[PDB]
């Protein structure tokens, strides 16, 4: 994939059994230089029989997303409101204020979006912890990825909600997600449940570096403030501003019943086009290692000590003593996509 373009996958049932394997595969057809990867899950595939019976769930903490700036360059204040139920939620969503507005082509939408964004400021429904999955799902449960990330929670006993544990995401039109990596610089994975797509802007990793570079001339008060100052997540460039200063990108709308990989220190952003839910965790595979190792964090900090002894002993000594160069090749898959090659 050497235009690093968003590619899709379409497993098979056999295909999809396996988490793990399948990300290894996906990474050895060249999915992660886009940092961001779509995948259409088997049709027998269902993680709930129906979403007709979460009306009573309440989201704790909901969002006004405020939103400050001019010509494609901006900043998202949260709101933090009363808890609200899915219910109350949806209501809100689909009223004539917040509804989403009449389009033909996403490219409509897209316009609608960066042209009103600071205007009628929207409630996102996020960091709600829990789960949509049904106890017996045992194919891509968010809750239950059994990936190398397992290790912060088997050996230390730490949770880190939305990081180990499931997140729901209750959205509406205009709802956004500002421009940032994971935790740790870790993947990701999100599963739209119900409702109206989710589009998503992705930089690719090799790229990375611009984006901030870019950041940082923009907001030169918050990058004297902060080493990772993006982690905050309040910063909204638009695509017109990325092919302005060359930052290569790329554009993909996740619909319901879709799957979404975030791939290391791949910086996304992107918006909600209505009323949807949204499950998302983070996870990891050998080659995230080195990522977590050299992460650059805000001035969540997960201990790399038990990954460093486990996979590389070798380094062990070296890594404690500061005297770790390796430098990361974002074109490389993870090792575990050796029999894929
Ligand atoms: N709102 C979303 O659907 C969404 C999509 C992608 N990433 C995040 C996110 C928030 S905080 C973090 N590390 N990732 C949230
Ligand atoms: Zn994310
Ligand atoms: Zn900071």
């Amino acid at each position: 994939n050497p235009s690093a373009r968003i590619m899709t996958f379409y497993p098979t049932m056999e295909e999809f059994r396996n988490f793990s394997r399948y990300i290894a595969y996906i990474e050895s057809q060249g999915a992660h230089r886009a940092g961001l990867a779509k995948v259409v899950p088997p049709k027998e595939w269902k993680p709930r029989a129906s979403y007709d019976d979460i009306d009573d769930l309440v989201i704790p903490a909901p969002i006004q997303q405020l939103v400050t700036g001019q010509s494609g360059l901006f900043t998202q204040y949260n709101i933090q409101k009363k808890a609200m139920t899915v219910r109350e939620f949806r209501k809100i969503a689909n009223s004539d204020k917040y509804c989403t507005p009449r389009y033909s082509e996403f490219e409509e939408l897209e316009r609608k979006y960066w042209k009103n964004l600071t205007f009628n400021p929207p409630i996102y429904g996020a960091d709600v912890n829990g789960t949509l999955y049904e106890k017996h799902v045992d194919e891509w449960n968010i809750g239950r990825l059994r990936t190398i990330l397992d290790l912060v929670e088997k050996e230390s006993g730490i949770t880190i909600e939305g990081v180990n544990t499931p997140y729901l995401y209750f959205g509406m039109w205009k709802t956004s997600f500002a421009w940032h990596t994971e935790d740790m610089d870790l993947y990701s994975i999100n599963y739209l449940h119900f409702g109206e797509p989710k589009s998503w802007y992705s930089v690719p990793p090799e790229h990375g570096k611009r984006l901030e570079r870019l950041a940082k001339g923009f907001f030169p008060g918050s990058a004297q403030s902060c080493e990772a100052f993006l982690r905050h997540k309040m910063t909204l460039i638009s695509p017109l501003m990325l092919k302005k200063y060359g930052i290569p990108f790329d554009k993909v709308t996740q619909e319901a019943g879709e799957f979404m990989i975030t791939f290391p220190y791949g910086y996304h952003a992107g918006f909600n086009h209505g009323f949807n839910c949204a499950e998302s965790t983070n996870f990891a595979t050998r080659r995230w290692i080195e990522y977590g190792k050299q992460a650059v964090l805000c001035s969540v900090k997960i201990s790399m000590d038990v990954f460093v002894r486990k996979f590389q002993p070798e380094r062990y000594k070296l890594w404690k003593a500061g005297k770790d160069n390796t430098v990361i090749d974002h074109t490389l898959p993870t090792p575990e996509a050796a029999e894929f090659l």
